[PDB]
């Protein structure tokens, strides 16, 4: 008879409820624990899953090490388990698959197998607001990409040019960090002028002078409300009764009014024209079911492409500014550049003579080779996915992560991958551009393959659409700078090392260069 041990069973637990207050609790921490590391050795047993990296603290994971270091961890990983393996985040299981074989694993999976905004609609909705980006339907996405990418071609870019440059001028002339008509040479963090400055030309340009014109205003305040609300934490907290997630969705109300304000105010005089991305969304966006977005989707669809815009731009200008300021040979060379395509300055800057700037181009590029803003890219698995040329198999509920920017870093494919040498794009000062065949998702023909190991914009159906913008707006600044000022580090300083826990891979602060004008003489005119 063995029954008697079934009575033992029940005798233990009612001895187990019985323990005291402190070993309860002691065996509330220590059963999770022991079962935890239980789980991981059974685990690595498994032939058809990607080998996952230990980790000590049930449900964190290799959180800790992955928020801070994150290509670090990579480097890691790889040597011990090569290119695929996983690791736990904050409740997750994530299989990272690095080099090119990862691009095309990710970006290209199948529309079926993965889903992006399953992996970032709480990171973004509670910013931008509901119906937009993460939180529809992937065909709904796509054709907000088309939407936006209407107000993106070369025309738009062709007016956009002379405003950006007014922007940055009018910053040169009036902000505290420059006041060049007073001063000749000055101190600048630049994590403080250039998200300022991203602002102002974006809004300018994309929004119109209108929204320009409430920067000037305490308006510019629910801007940097709104802009705190995008942060990592929403991953785990995103909605917590406290004064930031309060003054976040103030902000996204507030600026989202005040867009729809300006939209019905457009249609009711039937003031649209061709100037910025406003007009645009109003006479292009209906979507192919016959469905119109409504004005508060337009709003929040605005605000989702001007604060991703915004981070990845900035942050893009700053590491170049950084970059340069140890490099007055690179200065140098940008500066012939400018007064050769530009005839001495007797030329206005347009948008076709800054596609006459190769090496201002290279260096735009060289940036983000070193510094892709967006260190991992996201998907969660929606159903069983085999892993090519193996046995790995990954389950529907994990998540898959790839990182063109770790592969940006490897002396495999850039050789001496840490130097920063814009002449490795000698004779390729292109932003991107497809190898061969082409796909369209919805938003215009991209590159059917993702192979590349340069992959700054992504690639697939997620790929951006702001590309061209970026490099529109980002030449227009530095092409401004390089003949304005020169700049250099304060003795004993330089680069600094990128900060990997905020939305994107920024410098740690505080990032200071000193600048002088180049013609301390020059004037900038206007009221
Ligand atoms: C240096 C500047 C930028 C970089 C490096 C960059 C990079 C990227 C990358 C890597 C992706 C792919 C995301 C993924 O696969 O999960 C992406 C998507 C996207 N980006 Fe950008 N971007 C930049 C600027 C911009 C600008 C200026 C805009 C808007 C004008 C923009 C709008 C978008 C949009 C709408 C998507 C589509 C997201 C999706 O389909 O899931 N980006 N970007
Ligand atoms: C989702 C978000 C993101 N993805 C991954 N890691 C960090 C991130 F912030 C992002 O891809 C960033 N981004 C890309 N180009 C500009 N911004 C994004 C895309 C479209 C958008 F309308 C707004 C937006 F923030
Ligand atoms: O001229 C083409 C124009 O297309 C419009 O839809 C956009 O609003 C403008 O940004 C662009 O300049």
């Amino acid at each position: 008879i063995v029954g008697e041990a079934l009575e033992y069973v029940n005798i233990g637990l009612s001895h187990f409820l019985a323990l005291p207050l402190a070993q309860r609790i002691s065996l509330i921490i220590i059963i999770p624990f022991i079962y935890n590391i239980v789980w991981q050795l059974l685990y690595s047993l498994r032939k058809d899953r990607p080998p996952l990296v230990f980790y000590w603290i049930p449900w964190v994971g290799s959180a800790v090490v992955y928020g801070m270091k994150p290509y670090e961890f990579f480097e890691e990983c790889q040597k011990k388990y090569g290119d695929i393996f996983s690791f736990v985040l904050l409740g997750r299981v994530m299989t990272v698959y690095l080099g090119p074989k990862g691009h095309e694993f990710v970006f290209n999976a199948k529309l079926a197998d993965v889903s992006a905004e399953a992996a970032y609609a709480h990171l973004t909705t509670p910013v931008f607001g509901k119906g937009v980006i993460h939180d529809c339907p992937n065909s709904r996405l796509m054709e907000q990409k088309k939407f936006v990418k209407g107000a993106l071609t070369k025309e738009a870019f062709k007016s956009y040019v002379p405003l950006i440059a007014e922007e940055v001028y009018k910053y040169f002339r009036d902000s505290k960090n420059f006041r060049l008509n007073e001063r000749t040479t000055g101190t600048i963090d630049v994590m403080v002028t250039q998200p300022e400055m991203t602002i102002f030309t974006a809004s300018r340009s994309l929004l119109g002078k209108e929204m320009r014109a409430k920067l000037d205003t305490d308006f510019a305040y629910l801007y940097s409300d709104l802009d705190k609300g995008f942060t990592p934490i929403n991953f785990v907290f995103p909605n917590l009764p406290l004064e930031h997630y309060r003054k976040r969705d103030h902000a996204q109300k507030a600026i989202s009014g005040t867009y729809m304000s300006l939209i019905k105010e457009r249609r009711k005089n039937n003031d649209i024209q061709d100037r910025d991305l406003i007009d645009s969304l109003m006479k292009n966006s209906t979507y192919k079911d016959g469905v119109k977005m409504t004005d508060q989707e337009i709003a929040n669809l605005l605000i989702g492409v001007l604060m991703g815009g915004q981070h990845t731009s900035a942050a893009t200008s700053a590491w170049i500014l950084l970059h340069l300021a140890e490099r007055p040979d690179v200065q140098q060379e940008l500066y012939e550049e400018q007064m050769r395509v530009l005839d001495g300055g007797k030329k206005e800057l347009t948008y076709d003579l800054l596609q006459e700037m190769p090496l201002l181009n290279q260096t735009i590029k060289e940036t983000l080779r070193m510094h892709h803003p967006l260190h991992s890219l996201f998907r969660k698995v929606m159903k069983d996915m085999h892993v090519p040329n193996t046995s790995y198999v990954i389950p529907a509920g994990y998540h898959v992560l790839v990182s063109p920017g770790y592969t940006h870093l490897r002396d495999e494919y850039f050789p001496n991958a840490h130097q920063f040498n814009i002449h490795r794009w000698n004779n390729d000062s292109a932003s991107s551009y497809s190898v061969g065949e082409e796909v369209d998702y919805g938003f215009g023909a991209i590159s059917k393959g993702v192979s590349s190991p340069y992959l700054p914009f992504g690639g697939g159906r997620h790929r951006c659409i702001g590309e061209h913008f970026a490099y529109c707006q980002l030449g227009v600044l530095m092409s401004i700078f390089i003949r304005t000022l020169k700049w250099h580090y304060p003795e004993g300083k330089t680069v600094p090392p990128p900060d990997f826990t905020s939305m994107v891979t920024l410098p740690t602060g505080p990032a200071k260069i000193i600048w002088e004008k180049r013609n301390p003489e020059q004037k900038i005119g206007g009221r």
